[PDB]
């Protein structure tokens, strides 16, 4: 009575009804992510060093390629790319997927936890496919979810029906459900922020670090904890509980990271745990994007500290 | 043409003409870090959650295990056993180890990087083997290093000429030499400390911090990252530079990081690399040890940024 | 344009407007496959061994557990297995499943290669699902194939459409599909068969083997194989063309090999490749069987050779 | 306690006062084997099927590359190359290895088990190293052994001690010692040997193999099998007992396994365990040989069945 990803995903798809390409499209998620978490972990790395006699780019190359040979996919938008790729319209499927391939690249050579981040959307309209396709607000995603390659591969695939999370058997290549319809807690511990940018944040950013540092009703202080990928510091966000927070500063004030394929996913996994994800102003799920590459700040993570920032925001207002 | 960490042991045990006792600790504990590697990446998952037919007590059983057999030590010390392991006659040997088996063991659920770090004494009074032959200072080291199971896993070896990178090929179950003679920038710009602690800083750490957010020349300030997980962070200081910290404070009025153990054989490896690790007052690796399980402050990576830090301590004495 | 056995199985079942149960079926085969691979294998031997302080039997409980979680089965036949398995009412499908877990086990102390098969039959009738369900010729498998643990893995799939091989790759634990639309070649040069029980052979068996070594024609003689293990010897059979013998003997004058789970799922995979089975007299995919651990005396491999084998069949007839 | 080969190598590196030349070539060798071990099991077959981004040139190619990088050896013969390779001075060491990468490279399409067979001499006369080198009689043999890639990957390493097997665990990349001082069985009931050669086999053959079908003693005639690779062939004889021959015929008047690669290698096993291989008319580890691509006959087993072959050959003589 163990479950894996493929049986999980089948009877889903059997459940409402699907003509059976969503399911293919998951299907071909999972694959193109154990073959990610395959490369990550350096499996065949002897063979560079002349045993016998790119991470990024192999990532993306993997993801687009798995994908169009679902026949389930008519748009796809990459971090690495400048422009949507529209598929060639023999494989033309009605899901449009963005994605960022391998996030927290800047961090490989450091061995620390990086990621697979996709949002799915439903095309909507009829006429010939196009980056406009894309330019869905995230209320609007299918589904959304992330890959960790931390000290282990994990799979988050956030639906209608909730969250659940499913664990790499690398021995068999298998994604075993292990925490189903998770649920972040109401308020946690831990903030994550870049301190460094100190200098450059809002009145608001400012003054909450200030409470969770030196607490005014005397409670003991927030640990804080930044890893400096984001798939690496939300999973933790997820499972521990607590707040997360890439707020605008002189690096852009725009926010960093980039609506469609980082800031939707993860605002739409949370908002199915039951926590929040804003900009400060507005719900991320809820933005009308107007580029494929947008960015937007974001803050996510348990309820009652999302809240607490948000007055404090409106302190400010 | 390729080095191994098998060849690269055995090729360094022929030019020191040892009688290859050393050599096979070294080849005992490449084993067990390669079984340790395998436990935390998750294989063989699918068999608790029954397809039909715990990780720091694993790990723990697994360096002793295959330590003993190596019949070359004498005396093991563990952060996860309260007192010293004492070899059976049959099969000691000269050498002590002091081990964290997994490292950041709170990390692990969050599936955030965690390693194991060793450290390697030489028994140096012949009387029965006992716990006092534990108790030396990190500058009596013949070899230290550790294991970082990240998107990769990796292996860092110091011994008296350098340090050197082995990354971990699991297709084939080889380390590989990666990155040799390894030296750490002498000028970095990342801080690494929990900020979550601020309340209780002692003044050097507020100012130094203080002086990385904003730097009184108008620079760039430093970038913060705390992965709560010290040989990631450690790890990450030594490959890109800059500075680690984990001061004393009030719930640790010694610093909660484990001299023996953690502080050592991470000291060891700063120096061997060009860096510096102090407990803000004196060298890590001078102080001579009255407890196994001792605690230590300790501020190590860039040698720029640890003198800066340095010479503020010295301002407030 | 790589093709999986889980796109595959899935495009397939959508092509046929399957309800998704032979889907979920075929997926939880190719499950129970990769898993028993990887015991095969010995990934994990060193447990055993003492590191930190049968597969048979494992191989059919994998089989069985899997194969219940499908929810798609209702009767279970197997070779180690006395009576068969009625699934519980709450996970019963409509599928009825004949395997043999682990075929050539006495060769496994030899590490010879040895494999899995399998046959599908759909329950016909509407009464209580007892062993009765089994006795059905092998002319109405809806599916059978099996799986070669070699020196690779490799996974036949025989369905009314054809043959088709999918060839595991470990690292991502992925069937490929390697060779399409299989066929036999019409003659080979290979004969397999136990010669040491010459003795013990029908005069028909005893004059081919005579025309195979010394050639009335004077044409060249064919080559022998016998490797013990009928996974192997088949799957050498279909691919490199040539016939393959089990005859009776005073080993049972019905014949060593089992109809349900041996004979039936080979004789099928070869009659959709091409090839011929037979037991000397009839076809085995039209004999009816009479009980679920019945023997039959079995010929297979390139019609060609077949045929000649059968004329001289009648000519002692 | 568990013991690798590493360990074990070592070890027995160590009672021999070794230079650890040696220790560091079967090292080598040990890391080559697994590398084979991984490709022949084809992980990233994926790859070459376009998830978009020869075994035995490659594995001459490991053998090769691998062996040089030991700084052990001075001369190579390998089955694949026509002339004996010398090493370049800078790499040069004491050692001549004899080897077949991959043998069985017919039986490769149809997935039947291979291995790796290697010689290891010790360069005699120090002028410069050449192929005369090799041209010494099995008996000057340090050490031989083979890998065999089949259900699980087996090393068989013979010295002048004994046998041992040890076994891969592809979990964690390392061969654990699983059979100690092998010795084989004095009398076997298994006999292999390609019949489909009647025809050409001298009178001695044709009057052993009738007398295993129909023992004069109304006994239980021997099973017969015959894998069509000499490492499966071989290793099933060394474990279950028996006798494996391939006699000289017309396409091969002086058989077609080569002597320095296959036989000699075999042979050597085979007297350590306490069989015997013979020619017919001497023992093969006695020929002097005068081709490194020579052949010869080759009858090697159980001690009983073998002195009964030979027992039939004088008897024609
Ligand atoms: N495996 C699945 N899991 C959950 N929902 C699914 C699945 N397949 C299809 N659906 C749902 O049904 C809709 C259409 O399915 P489809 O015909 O495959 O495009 C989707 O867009 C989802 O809303
Ligand atoms: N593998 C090796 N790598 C580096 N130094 C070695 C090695 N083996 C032995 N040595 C050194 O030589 C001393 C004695 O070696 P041993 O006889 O093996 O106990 C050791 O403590 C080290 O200082
Ligand atoms: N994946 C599949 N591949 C080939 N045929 C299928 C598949 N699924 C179902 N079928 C066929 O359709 C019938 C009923 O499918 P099902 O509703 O799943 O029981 C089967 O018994 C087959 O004949
Ligand atoms: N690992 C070992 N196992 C068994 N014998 C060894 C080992 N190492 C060296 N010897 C033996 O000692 C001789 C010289 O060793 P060496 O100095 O390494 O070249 C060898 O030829 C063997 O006879
Ligand atoms: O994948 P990218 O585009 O290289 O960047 C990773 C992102 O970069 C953020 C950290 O940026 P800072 O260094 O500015 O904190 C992380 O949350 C995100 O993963
Ligand atoms: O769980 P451990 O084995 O005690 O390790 C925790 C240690 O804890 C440090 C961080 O602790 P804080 O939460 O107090 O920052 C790390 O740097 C060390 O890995
Ligand atoms: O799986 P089993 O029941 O142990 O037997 C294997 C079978 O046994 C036959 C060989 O039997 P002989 O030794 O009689 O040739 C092979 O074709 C079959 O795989
Ligand atoms: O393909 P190779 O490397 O030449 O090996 C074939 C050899 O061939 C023998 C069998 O050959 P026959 O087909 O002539 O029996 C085996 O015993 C050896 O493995
Ligand atoms: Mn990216
Ligand atoms: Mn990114
Ligand atoms: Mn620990
Ligand atoms: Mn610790
Ligand atoms: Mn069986
Ligand atoms: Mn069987
Ligand atoms: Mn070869
Ligand atoms: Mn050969």
């Amino acid at each position: 009575n163990i479950v894996t990803l493929t049986r999980f995903v089948m009877e889903q798809g059997r459940k409402a009804r699907g003509t059976g390409e969503m399911t293919q499209l998951l299907n071909s998620l999972c694959t193109a992510v154990k073959a990610i978490s395959t490369a990550v972990r350096k499996a065949g790395i002897a063979h560079l060093y002349g045993i016998a006699g790119k991470l990024d780019v192999l990532s993306n190359d993997l993801v687009i390629n798995v994908l169009k040979s679902s026949f389930a996919t008519c748009v796809l938008v990459t971090e690495e790319d400048k422009n949507a790729i529209i598929v060639e319209p023999e494989k033309r499927g009605k899901y449009v997927v963005c994605f960022d391939p391998l996030d927290g690249s800047s961090n490989i050579d450091c061995l620390v936890s990086i990621g697979t981040i996709f949002g799915i959307y439903r095309k909507n309209s009829t006429d010939e496919p196009s980056e406009k396709d894309a330019l869905q607000p995230g209320r609007n995603l299918v589904a959304a979810g992330y890959a960790l390659y931390g000290s282990a591969t994990m799979l988050v695939l956030a639906m209608v029906n909730g969250v659940n999370c499913f664990m790499l058997d690398p021995a068999i290549g298998e994604f075993i459900l292990v925490d189903r319809n998770v649920k972040i807690k109401k308020k946690g511990s831990i903030y994550s922020i870049n301190e460094g940018y100190a200098k450059e944040f809002d009145p608001a950013i400012t003054e909450y670090i200030q409470r969770k540092k030196f607490p005014p009703d005397n409670s003991a202080p927030y640990g804080a904890r930044y890893v400096g990928s984001m798939v690496a510091d939300v999973h933790r966000t997820l499972v521990y509980g607590g707040i997360f927070m890439y707020p605008a500063n002189k690096k852009s004030p725009k926010g960093k990271l980039r609506l469609l394929y980082e800031c939707n996913p993860m605002a739409y996994v949370m908002e199915k745990a039951g926590g929040l994800a804003t900009t400060g102003k507005e719900a991320v799920l809820d933005i009308v994007p107007t580029d494929i590459h947008q960015r937007a700040p974001i803050i996510l993570g348990s309820p009652e500290d999302v809240t607490e920032l948000l007055e404090i925001y409106q302190k400010h207002a």
